[PDB]
């Protein structure tokens, strides 16, 4: 096993455990100290204003199992500190018959048991568990724990009658899944249900959704309401909030609803951020965010989606969320988005970026798997003065349109996503910033033009505004993690409305994924404009490439170039001519970003372990 | 619910939880503070000379489940103190995927991990578990824990490869069971295997048996040897030590070998107690003690048995224990005998006495189930100068015979059992002792003659020597827990060789068992004697009646008379005449015995709880 990054890679499968720990590892984002991580969980803003982030964790292993909550905190979403207790960075782990198979996703009641922050989480026990298996009642239940020390530790309620687990009966038969309880307050739903509380007797100020589906009949999001304010044991099933068909698709802009939902949440947003009104704010929009499974041929069969919904009250005192329009939260190798409230009327979302090593060929040599996305502010994105000649505008697929009185302009409404400003300020302030001269890409443009300033390592951000003719057939974008022999190409092709990441040359290491990523991006043409603009921001962080377009479209992916000098970046141009010119302006390189984990040394591996022969006997976990 | 014990009992099923807690409860023996208990476990003499006793425990429930080790200690086997820690009187509980279904029986390595006392115990996980079910590998494994505080707490080894569980592979296919590891040192087995250690590479100074059987093909006791001295992870399977047939019986004196063994142990005894020789002591005998299941129509389908064995070395470096003769450790409602070494060359045995409420009609009103037997010294019982005209003497069923050179007398050898002298001394010293005049039972004897001194409560011992003609057809014994309308009759009938406990009138409460108990007792006639003698000792302790005959035969049973004055005792006589006279001498009543738990108040109930609806979903425990 040679680690010489100035020559072709050898047979890296001969390398020892965690020998590639630093080679591809993100440094500027949320990631576990070592081992396996997946979904964010237990997200809340603590009383001191700091952010508590949990995550599905399996230390000293590179596959899922014994799943636990790992945790850390931050004052700015950007620089983090691990908790350190009797179980290291874990704060909740399998310990009782009701959760011994895994502490799955959960969400926070800020003022819960005895007034303490409280998690409602999926407690799993024995039996087949999965949307394609024959799951039985009891395998997935919902349980409570509370913290008296601001997340350093959690105390579970006792096992038994009138204690844990608090939710165990399936609300409908033949569920595909029953997990990921999402607790939220909703002046909106309280106002809609206020005339019907005699039917259900549920009058609490918290709601919870549970994610699942019905065998052969599509995904379901189940709505519960806290039975009584200030009491956390009794949750009353109201009815299905979101009902979708078996592998139903709302179309090209909307992924696929698959067979089962995971990690679903409910929020209400306005153009500024989070909306706390009861329905009185005409600028506010109800949103559901949710993962779907088995509706996709790749990306681990997983879509992270969102929908704008209009609530209807049923005669039985329940809510139907009717989908108005439906989009994609991230088009790449990410999933399990969680959103939570933050002071200043913010709703902040974060997800999990998995690796692109689906055959588990170098996972042991890494000694870890997984990272978070960046933390994103959600808001209602409003585009004014949109031209009705914008191609495809009235399909209203993942956006709404509202005509002016005179029918000569349109207001477009969609879900907005942008990186939290604390992270952008910290990244820029800690970086070497190069402001680049604007570039016209014409007949003289090479396929690839390196920027006048170059990154020094695999930790940088790029931004630019690409101005295209209304009838362009030109393509442009950014090349990143680039040497002569390895590079990753990010293209936008306005004629197809496709943003692509081409990874055929991303790495000399052939075991990593090399498939092309694709997002749809609608350039809303403005009345009187003779051009259309893509604002593209790219974060490069070890192996993570995280792309944002127009504060709307996000695409997370992975690239693992071997060579030490595969760090370069610049402009891509295809079919640019004297007549079909792409104007590039607002160009900036941020080299370095931030050390997100300042207390951690470069190598936080503790080694890997095998569960031994009993892993295959129990049949619950891979064992490594 | 009336608790008036001066009138007939009402409908006691209407009484609240633990309202009958003190009514029938033993006071002079080992019993949990409350709730469910079964098998003794983790027995050892600590470094300070005190006795540590564990037991299968389910606090705040009256059925088995979440099975844990409860624990206490004593300097004299008689007066006990509970441990008190973070889990009350528990010291080991289900906590890991490998033991979450129950911490089953285990036994002690006195000098184990890091030199500390160490338990090897059956760690259970999910799946069908039972001799009549289709159990799979992994459901029952064997795991280690050690104590750094003399049994106040136990630290389990970690889960995984080269750690817990340490024994998990089935040594043969289609096991009926795989549990109750019994760790022991054996100079005898070390000497027998010393020429074969090249075949197996196992050279440690500890052996372990595991109890089980093979579907359709009878019980098995599996022998393991510690692979290396001072190392406790690796245990090498040698082979089956005891192999018996499917519901095989050695006859009337020997119960039935059933389909599966439980709680088996291995020892070596001589006439004084425990024998530590390598085979050089010609007076020493190898014994196996073991429970069997599904070979009995009643007593919960359970026989507590013992066998004298002759060891043979197999060519593959394993031991065959060939049964020489085979007996019964207790003929009544007891099971799960454990034996352990005690200073002074002693081997001490203790078991579990279950209730006689098999339909669980008043278990909640009790608020507890179960007690121990008394602690018994085991030894080789030798009877010299036995007459060859002793009926049935040369069947050698549960004893051996050795002729004198001249063939005119016989030495009889069997397993001896007697109550530990510390308990007899403490009971007698704390009691009001009445020494009773000898009585000849003849033509003038009533059916029942009360003793001249009477007990004052349900806590007393009786002793007597019953001298019968060699050709008697008379019956005699003791009546206990007796008023005019409730009583328990203990009869010996030399003509049938049957000791019976008749319980048709034991209680006015009709839901308790009322079936007749039976033991076989051989009166070894002595050369030159014109009579044969039964020495009978009876302990009455709440509802426990524990009978010992001739330091050989034990019979534990239960009686639950309702009336406050059902406490009397005396002599029984049937078919005694001027010619067929039973001489009764050495008569003594010990009234009061000892308060075995001086720190405990009279009512140690903490209430009962229900596990709720998930108990039936998981399907492992009754839930109450
Ligand atoms: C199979 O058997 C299993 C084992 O028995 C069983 O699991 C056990 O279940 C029981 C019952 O549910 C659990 O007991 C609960 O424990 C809760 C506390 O749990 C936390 O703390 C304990 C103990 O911590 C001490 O000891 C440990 C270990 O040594 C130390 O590490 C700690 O530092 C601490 O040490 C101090 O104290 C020791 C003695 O206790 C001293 O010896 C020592 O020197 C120290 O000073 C930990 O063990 C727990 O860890 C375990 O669990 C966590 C998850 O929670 C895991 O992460 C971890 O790995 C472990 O597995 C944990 O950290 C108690 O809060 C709880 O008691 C409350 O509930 C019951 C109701 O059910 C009440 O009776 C009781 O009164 C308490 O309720 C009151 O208090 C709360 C708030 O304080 C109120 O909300 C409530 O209304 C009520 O208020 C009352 O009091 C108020 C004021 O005082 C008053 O105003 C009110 O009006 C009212 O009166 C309960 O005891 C137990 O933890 C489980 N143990 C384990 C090991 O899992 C399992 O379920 C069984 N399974 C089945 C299938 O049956
Ligand atoms: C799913 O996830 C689960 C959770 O992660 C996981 O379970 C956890 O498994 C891990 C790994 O097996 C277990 O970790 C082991 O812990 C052993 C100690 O366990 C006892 O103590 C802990 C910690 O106790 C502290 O904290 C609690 C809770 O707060 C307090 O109550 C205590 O009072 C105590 O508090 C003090 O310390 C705290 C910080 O630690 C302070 O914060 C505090 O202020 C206090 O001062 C308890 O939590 C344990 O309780 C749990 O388990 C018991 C049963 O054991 C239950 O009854 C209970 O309910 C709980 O469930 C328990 O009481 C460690 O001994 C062990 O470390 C040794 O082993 C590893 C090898 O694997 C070595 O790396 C390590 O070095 C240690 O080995 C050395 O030491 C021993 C002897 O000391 C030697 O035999 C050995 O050779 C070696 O020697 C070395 O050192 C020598 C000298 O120093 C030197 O001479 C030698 O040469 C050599 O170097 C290991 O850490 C963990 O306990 C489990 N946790 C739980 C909650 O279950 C589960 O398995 C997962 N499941 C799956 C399917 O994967
Ligand atoms: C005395 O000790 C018992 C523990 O043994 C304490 O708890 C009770 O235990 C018994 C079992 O011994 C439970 O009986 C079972 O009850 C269920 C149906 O239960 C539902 O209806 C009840 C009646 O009003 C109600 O109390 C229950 O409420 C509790 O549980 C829910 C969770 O479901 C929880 O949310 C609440 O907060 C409560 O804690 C519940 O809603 C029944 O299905 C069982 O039937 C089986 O067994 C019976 C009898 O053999 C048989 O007839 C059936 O056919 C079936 O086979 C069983 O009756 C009882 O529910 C428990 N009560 C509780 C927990 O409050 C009891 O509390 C102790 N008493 C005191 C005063 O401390
Ligand atoms: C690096 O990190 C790994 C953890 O990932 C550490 O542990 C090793 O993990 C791997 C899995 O990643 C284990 O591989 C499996 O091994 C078994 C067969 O194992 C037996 O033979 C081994 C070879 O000599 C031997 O080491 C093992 O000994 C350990 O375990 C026993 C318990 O059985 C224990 O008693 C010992 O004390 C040791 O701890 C064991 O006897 C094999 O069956 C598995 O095969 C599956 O997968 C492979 C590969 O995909 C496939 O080919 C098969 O067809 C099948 O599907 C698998 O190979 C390995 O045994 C673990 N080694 C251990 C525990 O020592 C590893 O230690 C870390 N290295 C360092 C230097 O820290
Ligand atoms: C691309 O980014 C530019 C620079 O941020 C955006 O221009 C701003 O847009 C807002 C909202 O209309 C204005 O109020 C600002 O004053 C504009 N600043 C400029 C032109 O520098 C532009 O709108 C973005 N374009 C798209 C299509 O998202
Ligand atoms: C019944 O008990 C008596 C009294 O303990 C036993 O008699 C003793 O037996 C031992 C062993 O042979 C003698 O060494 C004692 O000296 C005897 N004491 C006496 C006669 O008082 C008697 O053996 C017991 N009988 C049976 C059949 O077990
Ligand atoms: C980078 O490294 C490779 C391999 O060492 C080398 O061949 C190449 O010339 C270097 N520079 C660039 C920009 O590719
Ligand atoms: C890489 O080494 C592995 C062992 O990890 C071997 O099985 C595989 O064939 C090797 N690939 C080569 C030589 O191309
Ligand atoms: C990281 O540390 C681990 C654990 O000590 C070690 O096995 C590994 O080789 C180290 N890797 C690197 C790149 O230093
Ligand atoms: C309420 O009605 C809806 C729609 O019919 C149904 O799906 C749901 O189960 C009902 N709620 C109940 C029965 O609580
Ligand atoms: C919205 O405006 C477009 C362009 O003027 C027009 O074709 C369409 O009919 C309008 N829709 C409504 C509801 O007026
Ligand atoms: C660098 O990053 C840290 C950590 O996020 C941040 O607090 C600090 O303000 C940044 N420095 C700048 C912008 O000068
Ligand atoms: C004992 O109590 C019962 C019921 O109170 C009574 O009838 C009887 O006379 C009393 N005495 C005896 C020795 O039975
Ligand atoms: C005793 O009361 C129970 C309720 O615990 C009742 O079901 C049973 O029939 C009663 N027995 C009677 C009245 O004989
Ligand atoms: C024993 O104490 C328990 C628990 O406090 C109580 O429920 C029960 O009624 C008491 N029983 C008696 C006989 O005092
Ligand atoms: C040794 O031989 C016995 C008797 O044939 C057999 O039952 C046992 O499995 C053997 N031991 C092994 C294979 O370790
Ligand atoms: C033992 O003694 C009895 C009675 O004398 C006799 O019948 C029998 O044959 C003897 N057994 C042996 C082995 O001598
Ligand atoms: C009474 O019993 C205690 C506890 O077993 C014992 O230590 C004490 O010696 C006994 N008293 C006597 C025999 O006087
Ligand atoms: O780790 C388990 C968790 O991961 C998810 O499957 C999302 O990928 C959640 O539905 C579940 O709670
Ligand atoms: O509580 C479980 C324990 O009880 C027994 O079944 C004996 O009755 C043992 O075989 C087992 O270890
Ligand atoms: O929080 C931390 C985690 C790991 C480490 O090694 C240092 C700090
Ligand atoms: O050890 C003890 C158990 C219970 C109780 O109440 C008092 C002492």
């Amino acid at each position: 096993c040679s680690l010489d990054q100035t020559v072709a890679p050898g047979n890296l499968t001969l390398c020892g455990n965690a020998t590639l720990f630093t080679t591809f590892r993100p440094k500027a984002r949320f990631i576990a100290p070592e081992g396996w991580m997946n979904a964010p969980m237990g997200l809340y803003q603590r009383a001191d204003g700091s952010i508590h982030a949990g995550y599905q964790s399996h230390p000293k292993h590179i596959q899922w199992g014994n799943i636990s909550q790992g945790a850390a905190y931050s004052s700015d979403f950007t620089s983090w500190t691990d908790f350190n207790g009797s179980e290291g960075y874990k704060t909740i782990w399998p310990s009782q018959i009701y959760d011994i198979r895994g502490v799955f996703d959960g969400s926070i009641i800020k003022e819960g048991i005895d007034g303490y922050p409280t998690i409602l989480y999926t407690s799993t026990s024995f039996g087949p568990l999965g949307a394609t298996l024959n799951e039985a009642e009891g395998t997935e239940t919902q349980s409570l724990a509370y913290t008296t020390d601001d997340g350093a530790s959690w105390i579970k309620l006792g096992y038994g009658a009138g204690q844990n687990p608090v939710i165990y009966e399936w609300p409908e038969t033949n569920l595909t899944g029953f997990r990921d309880p999402y607790v939220f307050q909703s002046p909106r739903l309280e106002a809609l249900l206020a005339n019907t509380t005699s039917i259900t007797n549920a009058t609490g100020d918290h709601f919870a959704t549970i994610s699942g589906g019905v065998h052969g009949d599509g995904a379901r999001l189940f709505l519960y309401r806290q039975h009584t304010t200030g009491e956390f044991i009794k949750w009353t099933y109201l009815g299905p909030l979101v009902t979708t068909g078996y592998k139903e698709s709302y179309g090209e802009w909307s992924g696929n609803y698959g067979i089962n939902f995971e990690t679903a949440g409910v929020t209400r947003l306005n153009p500024a951020g989070a909306a706390w009104d009861n329905g009185s704010d005409t600028t506010a929009v109800d949103f559901v965010t949710f993962g779907t499974e088995q509706g996709r041929a790749d990306h681990q069969n997983h879509w992270p989606l969102w929908a704008a919904v209009d609530y209807e009250v049923r005669d039985n005192g329940s809510i139907e969320a009717v989908i108005a329009y439906s989009g994609v939260q991230d088009w790449g190798r990410s999933y399990a988005y969680a959103s939570f409230p933050v002071e200043g009327y913010r709703q902040v979302s974060v997800g999990w970026i998995y690796e692109d090593d689906d055959n588990v060929i170098l996972a042991k040599q890494f000694g870890y798997q997984g990272a978070f996305t960046l933390f994103r502010d959600l808001f209602v994105k409003v585009v004014e003065n949109v031209s009705p000649s914008t191609p495809g505008l009235f399909e209203q697929a993942s956006w709404s349109t509202k005509n002016s009185t005179d029918g000569m302009s349109v207001t477009v409404t969609t879900l907005g996503q942008r990186v939290v400003p604390e992270t952008l300020a910290a990244y820029k302030g800690n970086s070497t910033v190069s402001t680049l001269a604007p570039v016209m890409l014409n007949e003289s443009a090479a396929a690839y033009t390196p920027f006048s300033s170059q990154p020094t390592d695999r930790f940088y951000a790029l931004t630019g505004s690409f101005e295209f003719g209304l009838n362009t057939t030109a393509k442009a974008g950014f090349r990143v993690l680039a040497s002569e022999e390895e590079y990753t190409d990010i293209w936008f092709d306005p004629a197809s409305e496709n943003l692509t990441v081409v990874r055929t040359a991303s790495s000399l290491i052939k075991s990593f994924g090399n498939d092309t990523e694709l997002a749809k991006v609608k350039l809303y043409e403005i009345v009187g404009a003779e051009s259309k603009t893509l604002n593209l921001t790219v974060f490069v962080d070890g192996s993570v490439i995280e792309i944002y377009a127009n504060d709307e479209v996000a695409l997370s992916t992975r690239a693992y170039p071997w060579l030490a000098n595969s760090t370069g970046a610049g402009l891509l141009a295809d079919g640019t001519t004297a007549g079909d010119v792409v104007g590039v302006s607002g160009l900036e390189l941020w080299d370095g970003l931030v050390d997100a984990w300042p207390a951690r040394p470069a190598n936080t591996s503790q080694g890997l372990v095998w569960d031994g022969p009993t892993a295959a006997m129990y049949g619950l976990f891979a064992g490594y």
